[PDB]
């Protein structure tokens, strides 16, 4: 039992690089975060900022989540991110992804004590 907070970090944090350099980033990262183990996770964003900067979002602009709950937060500033989306031809277990590097606001849901990100809702 990974905590929700730990799951968020595994799925979404990539503080080791400033930006995706190559079009193969998503293929590489989705595999190495074990997001293609049982199925190809269809959509996933990686954030290239410090964990502290991402946790800090829980103290920023309170917004509704896509699901209607009101424990989401939008980052005041843009962040370096990489969107990963499975291509239409991708088939498990040969998962393939489209990599898009971007600078966008992130929206995360926060929960707990400490009050930390547990879900990535969207980028703007
Ligand atoms: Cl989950």
């Amino acid at each position: 039992k990974e905590t929700a907070a730990a799951k968020f970090e595994r799925q979404h944090m990539d503080s080791s690089t400033s930006a995706a350099s190559s079009s193969n980033y998503c293929n590489q990262m989705m595999k190495s975060r074990n997001l293609t183990k049982d199925r190809c996770k269809p959509v996933n964003t990686f954030v290239h900022e410090s964990l502290a900067d991402v946790q800090a979002v829980c103290s920023q602009k309170n917004v509704a989540c896509k699901n209607g709950q009101t424990n989401c937060y939008q980052s005041y500033s843009t962040m370096s991110i990489t969107d990963c989306r499975e291509t239409g031809s991708s088939k498990y277990p040969n998962c393939a992804y489209k990599t898009t590097q971007a600078n966008k606001h992130i929206i995360v849901a926060c929960e707990g004590n400490p009050y930390v990100p547990v879900h990535f809702d969207a980028s703007v």
